């Protein structure tokens, strides 16, 4: 059930609004992540989606729920007109605001009668005072910037009309921005984050099947060097991995132990955990991105905001505690689209320890959410079925699942597919 992934749970008023104005009885997990971050945290977002299926709900739902205004900035005039028309058909007041609009329509926007207002980036930069007035008198729930990759000079479609959207955060500092694009390029994404002046944005990336990620689950011995030796290559008088690697561990103590063994081999590596000083954490991050260290041995604390496309290997040294956390972690591998591998090395004792630590969570609702995330991970680790099929069924839509049927069953899919093949 994908309702298990919704943290925190949507309330009855939110569900009633979804059914009444959008015709859905439930939120998809990625939509809920964006909607909740906007409503409760006013958080900036970068939502990358391979297709337009379920994209508009992320930015249309929040202003409708709070009865305020959502501004949508896009250069796709005909699509914006179609979306305005579909909103009106659902009894949601919406309009395309341009230089040709009537004074009667602009007066109703100023009075807070329209929930969604679509504008071009050119109209937006020429009428900032209007947006400041709307924020002061009504309140803008969010600003959605569609085709956000157009603000990047290294993208395939740079538009100067988008560069000016860099002033949105200075004109409207409390308004969260939801940048939308179909490109999953991590380098283009860094430029979107910077040029729009987004602060700690939540990043989501959905609709991609990623056949370049090989998945394997293997039993551990707990003898660290014995477990990691198959991944190592003797190079001169020291040892190395095939490429940039992240080893995710369940604890700070395990990161020190694993790094200690790899340091004995003079492997280029560093430790990362939330117990380190700010300067030491910055240096490991800096050295990994500059390729001055090949391998980072880390807790869950490492990973977000790393613009690194050539992570060739992710190793989870110990059973992951949470299926959702595992998904974010392996998603950091092979963002350049080249072959990468994601291996879990685990033992039943790791799961028993993980379960004991779960009893330490004081918030009962959160503890149950975490318990459900752990149960999904345990089932995945013990499974003899396709690993890719399990993961996509938990996190992706039916189209992406359907698209993965081409690699499923083949020698490049996962360890279970290779074992079933021969
Ligand atoms: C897991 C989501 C995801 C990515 N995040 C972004 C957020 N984040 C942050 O660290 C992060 N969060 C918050 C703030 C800042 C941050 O930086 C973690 C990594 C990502 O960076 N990318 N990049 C892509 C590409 C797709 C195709 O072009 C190349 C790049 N896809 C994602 N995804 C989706 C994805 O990987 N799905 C997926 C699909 C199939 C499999 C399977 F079955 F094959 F194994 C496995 C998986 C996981
Ligand atoms: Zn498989």
């Amino acid at each position: 059930d994908d309702k298990d992934f919704l943290w925190p749970a949507p309330n009855e008023e939110q569900v009633t609004c979804l059914k009444m104005y959008f015709g859905h009885s439930s939120f998809k997990p990625v939509q809920w992540k964006v909607i909740h971050s906007v409503l409760e945290e006013a958080r900036d977002n970068v939502a990358v989606m391979a297709t337009g299926y379920g994209k508009s709900l992320c930015f249309q739902y929040p202003p409708v729920y709070v009865g305020k205004i959502g501004l949508v900035i896009s250069p796709l005039i005909s699509l914006m007109e179609d979306q305005v028309l579909q909103l009106k058909m659902s009894n949601i007041p919406a309009c395309f605001l341009g230089s040709a609009q009537s004074a009667n329509v602009l007066t109703d926007i100023k009075l807070g009668k329209y929930r969604i207002v679509y504008v071009t980036p050119e109209y937006c930069s020429g009428n900032m005072g209007l947006l400041q007035q709307l924020e002061a008198d009504i309140g803008i729930t969010l600003i959605a910037v569609d085709e956000a990759h157009c603000i990047s000079e290294w993208g395939h479609d740079f538009r100067d009309s988008f560069r000016k959207l860099g002033s949105l955060k200075t004109a409207l500092p409390m308004v969260p921005i939801v940048a939308l694009t179909a490109t999953a390029s991590s380098s283009i994404r860094e430029d979107i984050v910077r040029c729009l002046n987004l602060r700690n944005p939540q990043i989501t990336c959905t609709g991609f099947d990623r056949p370049n990620l090989y998945l394997e689950v293997r039993r551990k011995t707990g003898n660290i060097l014995q477990d990691l030796q198959p991944f190592l290559v003797k190079t001169s008088s020291h040892w190395e991995f095939e490429g940039p690697t992240i080893i995710y561990c369940p604890s700070r103590k395990m990161t020190q132990q694993v790094t200690g063994e790899l340091a004995k081999l003079n492997l280029s590596c560093g430790t990362y955990h939330a117990g380190m000083s700010f300067s030491t954490a910055k240096d490991i991050h800096h050295r990994f991105v500059r390729d001055e260290i090949q391998c980072v041995i880390a807790t869950i604390a490492f990973g977000m905001g790393i613009n690194k496309a050539d992570i060739r290997q992710v190793i989870h040294y110990g059973a992951p505690k949470d299926m959702e956390s595992y998904y974010q972690e392996i998603g950091r591998a092979g963002r350049d689209g080249l072959q990468s591998s994601c291996h879990v090395l685990w033992a039943p004792a790791d799961i028993n320890l993980n379960r004991h630590l779960l009893t330490e969570i004081r918030n009962a609702k959160f503890r149950l959410y975490k318990l459900k995330m752990m149960a999904k991970m345990e089932k995945y680790l013990h499974s003899s079925r396709c690993r890719r099929q399990i993961i996509l069924s938990h996190f992706e839509d039916k189209q992406v699942q359907k698209a993965s049927l081409g690699i499923m069953g083949t020698e490049k899919c996962c360890d279970n597919c290779r074992s079933a093949l021969d």
